[PDB]
């Protein structure tokens, strides 16, 4: 029993790799049965199991206890299931007719499209794209195009093709070879791409590709060159991917994203649908006030407006299953009035082509309140901790957070709230019937169960300083999501029962007010061991994190953002070396670092430095030690927090995209003096510096210094005027592209010696500076506008 | 335990007989799911497990103990995988139609393919060939080809047939008709050849065939007598092979081989890919660093140049990822942008259409660095050395290595460097891209990782006297890899550590100094126990090769070549009859063999032979008795270094096929007279006599000594004319093919002379022979040509 214990542990070490290897085969299987998809969904709850009680092999008997018996119920339910296998024996389309009645005003998109396709001989070939998420009207705005009767006075021939999610190049061009006119012949490829070429000659074609997806899709330009050019042809790719419109490169101003309607135009598509008899109209108006209840909590989809309208078609008309479905409505919707119009196929098959880790990603917004508006970054965190996001290839942190979350909002799943001057996201949300869609696929395999006893990890909402959440001891993570502004109220004993999940990597506690210190709270972390990320940001009884954080060996990332009181940061963040994002920004009484900051490498992101004096914390000089980072935070206070030969501290950073510098609390003009030496990098993405003392420009801010900056902001600011080397338009250009000027009361500069000076702008954003009056924004002064020019 | 011994080994030795049997059927099945490429790949390593734990058979206890936990290990994994088979239930073609706006220049082939198509009414039937390796630009120059005007007014009925690896004859021949013209008739095979044959009475045809590979190729010449000769029709068969070209016999002249791109082409290619949006331009500066940098990194291919380009073309132009790719190449096209593109597949597909030894042959070459010119000999006696290469025929040794490397050489897998004046290959290189598809497919089973801990063979690269490789105790080979011209520096500890595997079939040290003398090095040999190769050629310490080398039985060449200090060679290397090659080149101080040469029979290659005197190694006597024997070494020094009736030794040599003689440090008159006796038996390919003392021809250099004699080179020497047996031009000639003149000051003759003495020559290449001045060659003196005539 133990002379075994390598042997009964490694063919655990096995079959762990074929099961999961069997759970990347089985969800690629179509027409799963009900035993499948029961052992499936055990599967994946015993793969957590395996994979849980796997990571305590780093007595050695009650090991080989567990390992036994997870081993006996691994090869028990597989040689129980197995004979039902041996027992028994082993569509989506769409179409040009519509019915031109039940559409609800489309007249100002279909004009712009009208007026889009009339300009089609001022290219070669336009080509447009329609990108939405599913079921909100792009069929439907084609279908409105393309049959008026103006376009077939322009276009001769009308092609309607309809590629699916499962598909072949062969069916797909001998479709339109039946658009085109000629027989249906049976016949090999390039021969049919020698026909299809041969029949557009000197005709003014239009074809509409519908449903188009991001799988296979080389056989797009396998058929582009097969079309002919010059002639004022047009294609309308419909489709659910922005990606797809950069495959297929549309144009970023030629696509056409169709909106949500609104609560009128919803209201009589609804009565259009449901109160069909009497010419779409209401009869009794004891139903009004329960129907637009419905059709303002439906949010603007056609497409759970017409399912709910079909749902009560088949009814009496009486109030109170009006009422029932006007406050259980997720419940019947998920039955499909037992599988007849499946809303949720509509949006699970759209769920269904993401990869695994984009699965297990956009799986975790099961997690989430009603509409509350979820900050980009702690989900990024939470992907990077408990481990969804894998990298070898220097793509290491950050940028794996960023093309993952990029990835799910290109799938028209995830939207965004708002976007800063650099084009870069904040904050985002989702729509409701993809919440509870997620919520369902979490209904499933333990991720998200959130009610009952068997949970992978937990939600807090706010103020459960008295409900008691019930908590196992599975458990991977803890979040923390609040609606925007509340702050959940907590008491001490469930964050001591926090301390007691063995298997807890994601802990982040974002709005909280707690009873008792969390020096004393979290004095047990050391029975946390796999725990991977801390974002301990905005919290009242923090004044020191706890000093028992020594065998935190793993450790990825450590957040403490906002949080004003944070005194002394232990010397046991230095010695860990697997760190990846420290960020402490706006923490303002500090004592400014630990010393071996530069010993650890690995780490990307380091946000609110401040340098430290002579006898303290740690200088610039082990920042030339750092060369992976990516993102850098710089706050200074007084003139000894830099010194003179770490002033080329800034040269060496080959990897370095992004700086802030934070002259917040600046006391004297030696500080304006010894800055003017830290030179960026040559490659350098965004600089914001935001409250500099100085009165000119920091005398490297030209094109000879930093070449290739694209996005920049100054906020506010003691600065008067521009330095001769800030213009230095001999030869050199900034080639910028955005910049923002927030509040600025001594900043002078003209608008015609920018345009000449920066010949790549798109859009200048400043809204306090009231004292140019010369820019082309609407005022400069105590207002702000954008200048979007053309 | 004990009295099963027997039964207990046999069974593996069924299991093995298996498994490995499955394993060549399950690459030969498509469609690849997880579960079987997982436990594929985990067979792989356990075959290599069986049999290399299989040779200990021959206390019986250990043994038994061994035998029965793999057998407990392989059927675990047998019943532990086979319920997930249980649970679930179970194309490329071309076209004439392409852009000819992207297509970067290629009007000088088009021109010269056009030249050739317009002598078709010269031939019968003018067959041509596009030979390259995969994505190079053959389907492109053949769309160049016919979609020509001039072509069409030459051509009126022109036929494009994808052939693609996996086909039938019957989709060929109606693809054939439906490019004809006529309809799609469901029809049977001889009605369809009818049909092909009765639509082309009297017209000029022109058919061109893609991708034709070496699999099942006999319906060419099912078809072939099909075609109507005499109309000046032309047949164009792209393909990846020569074997091919040679199996359809295009001709030697009529094959057009594709060349890589030159860097301003593939610059503009690039540009005309990447840049789609702004007329194929570049816009802005900062990219055209990083971007030359790719596109020169990228090497000629436009298949990987487009891969590339589409890769960028869904960014957003910015410097840093630009050049991580540029700094991070190969890790992202064998993702492929998410298995869209596919350049590994394209590349794969002709990987995996070799046989199985063939297979393990190309995926050494994943062990060596960037683009080193890798030797073939060493190569050659890998592959005979550890076992890819089976032979029971007779092509025993030598041309078994030949034939496998012509294979791949025919494949275009493996380009060459340099070739001799006689055909023969002795440098070759390979294509990156095929480089690291290999290092991926040596990424799979252990046969080289090269991280970590599981290998089965490594290869050492220069100076790792410091660097410490690891080393575990499987390694069946240790091979040692210079870019031509370093030395790897080696210390005493790695080399004490090869000694330490057991199982080590290979080693070969090409370029290493060593801080011992390798006498005391490799002392403890003789616990190397299945070594079949060495060659020690090039080392600094080597005086004698250890004196434990009377228990290497297997031992199947024995390779030391210009190593200068080699005194005595062991009485050993008689009694083990087992060898094959034995290879002393030039190594000068060495006394001469030992004695008993001819006692071993199944060599093949004897080169440096040095014969020796009268009580001393071994003379001419026994080399009667090397009946197996095709190449053969000489160097002579003195006159007594052979005997008078050992003088015919040279005639019972049935199966030789070449000859050198170096005489370079010759004495006396005595061994030109004493040579002259030597007679070559009648069959005899190559010979060079290269330093050759005598001042005439050696008096059986004649058609009547000699008939078949083919290549032939003279190196430096005193010859001063060639004897009047050496023309003999009553009837016989020499139907010689290829000759050299190396370095001669003494030698005179003619040059029509030798044009109607030599009546099948091609090629003579002389160099330095500054007293002839009538060949027609541009300089036979000071330079050299080759006079290659039509
Ligand atoms: N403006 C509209 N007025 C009335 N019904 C509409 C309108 N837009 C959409 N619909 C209805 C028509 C269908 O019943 C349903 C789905 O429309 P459809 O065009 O198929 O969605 P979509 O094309 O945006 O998504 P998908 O790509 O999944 O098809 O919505
Ligand atoms: N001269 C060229 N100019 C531009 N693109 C080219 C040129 N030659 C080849 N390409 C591009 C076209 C395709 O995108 C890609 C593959 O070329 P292609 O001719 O299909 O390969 P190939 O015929 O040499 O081998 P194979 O048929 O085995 O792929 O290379």
């Amino acid at each position: 029993t133990v002379s075994d214990y390598r042997k009964q542990l490694e063919d655990l070490q096995s079959e762990l790799k074929y099961m999961q290897s069997f759970l990347k085969d089985a969800e690629r299987q179509k027409r799963t049965n009900e035993t499948l998809r029961t052992l499936v969904a055990d599967l994946r709850e015993l793969v957590y199991e395996a994979e849980d009680i796997l990571v305590d092999c780093q007595l050695q008997y009650k090991k080989s206890k567990r390992l036994q018996e997870i081993n006996e119920r691994i090869t028990k339910i597989k040689s129980q299931v197995e004979p039902y296998f041996e027992f028994i024996t082993p569509d989506r389309w769409s179409s040009p007719v519509y019915d031109h009645t039940q559409v609800v005003g489309l007249e100002g998109d279909k004009r712009k499209i009208k007026e889009w396709l009339f300009r089609s001989n001022d290219s070669q070939l336009l080509i447009m794209a329609f990108v939405g998420m599913g079921g909100l009207g792009k069929t439907t705005i084609a279908q409105e195009v393309f049959n008026d009767k103006e376009i077939e006075h322009r276009f001769e021939r009308r092609i309607w093709v309809s590629v699916s999610q499962t598909f072949t190049e062969e069916q797909i061009m001998r479709s339109i070879l039946r658009n085109l006119g000629d027989a249906s012949v049976g016949d090999d490829i390039g021969t049919l791409l020698r026909k299809i070429q041969q029949y557009l000659l000197g005709k003014r074609y239009l074809i509409v590709m519908d449903d188009v997806w991001d799988k296979n899709l080389s056989w797009w330009d396998k058929i582009y060159q097969g079309l002919p050019r010059g002639q004022g042809g047009s294609v309308i790719v419909t489709t659910r991917s922005e990606s797809v419109a950069k495959r297929v490169q549309a144009r970023d101003d030629k696509t056409h994203r169709p909106e949500l309607l609104s609560p009128d135009n919803s209201w009589l598509l609804f009565c259009n649908v449901a109160f069909a008899a009497n010419d779409g109209t209401c009869e009794r108006p004891e139903l009004e006030d329960v129907g637009k209840e419905i059709v303002t909590k439906c949010k603007g989809l056609p497409l759970t407006i017409k399912a709910v309208g079909g749902l009560l078609l088949c009814k009496d008309h009486v109030y109170h299953e009006w009422r029932r479905i006007a406050e259980h409505f997720q419940d019947e919707l998920r039955g499909n009035t037992s599988e007849t119009d499946n809303v949720m196929s509509s949006l699970q098959l759209s769920y269904d082509e993401l990869p695994s880790h984009l699965k297990s990603c956009i799986l975790t917004l099961s997690l989430y309140p009603e509409d509350c508006v979820i900050p980009k970054q702690q989900l990024v965190h939470g992907w990077i901790g408990e481990g969804f996001v894998m990298w070898r290839n220097g793509r290491s942190a950050t940028e794996s957070g960023e093309d993952c979350f990029s990835g799910l909002t290109n799938r028209c799943l995830i939207e965004v709230v708002d976007k800063t001057y650099s084009g870069t996201i904040i904050t985002c949300k989702i729509h409701d019937m993809v919440r509870d869609l997620v919520i369902d696929i979490a209904k499933k395999d333990s991720f998200s169960n959130p009610e009952g006893l068997n949970c992978r990890h937990l939600g807090i909402s706010g103020n459960f300083d008295e409900k008691q959440i019930k908590v196992n001891h599975k458990l991977r993570g803890v979040v923390s999501t609040t609606k925007t502004g509340e702050v959940n109220k907590l008491n001490s004993d469930l964050a001591k029962k926090f301390t007691d999940c063995k298997y807890l990597r994601v802990l982040d506690i974002s709005k909280s007010i707690f009873d008792a210190p969390l020096s004393e709270i979290l004095d047990e972390i050391a029975s946390l061991q796999h725990l991977a990320c801390l974002s301990l940001s905005n919290t009242h009884p923090l004044i020191q994190f706890p000093r028992s954080m020594e065998d935190l060996h793993n450790l990825q990332i450590l957040d403490a953002s906002y949080c004003q009181n944070l005194k002394q940061l232990q010397p046991c963040i230095v010695l860990f070396k697997k760190l990846l994002v420290l960020d402490m920004t706006n923490c303002g009484s500090l004592e400014c670092f630990p010393k071996g900051i530069g010993s650890l490498v690995k780490l990307e992101v380091l946000l609110g430095f401040k340098p430290a004096r002579s006898n303290n914390g740690c200088k610039l000089s082990e920042v030339k030690n750092l060369t992976n980072l990516r993102k850098l935070g710089l706050s200074l206070t007084r003139g000894d927090q830099i010194e003179e030969e770490e002033l080329d501290s800034l040269i060496n950073l080959s990897k370095l995209m992004s700086i802030s510098i934070n002259c917040y609390d600046s006391y004297g003009d030696d500080l304006i003096t010894k800055i003017d030496a830290l030179t960026p990098p040559h490659q350098l993405h965004e600089l914001s510096l935001q409250f500099y003392p100085g009165k000119s420009s920091p005398s490297w801010l030209s094109p000879h210094k930093l070449p290739m900056l694209r996005y920049m902001s100054i906020c506010s600011g003691n600065l008067v005027k521009m330095q001769e080397p800030f213009w230095g338009n001999e030869n050199t250009h900034w080639r910028i592209e955005g910049l923002m000027l927030s509040s600025l009361s001594d900043l002078d500069m003209d608008w015609e010696v920018l345009q000449q000076s920066m010949p790549y702008l798109r859009t200048v954003t400043a809204n306090w500076c009231p004292e140019l009056e010369s820019f082309a924004i609407e005022d400069v002064g105590f207002r702000g506008g954008v200048w979007m020019k053309t």
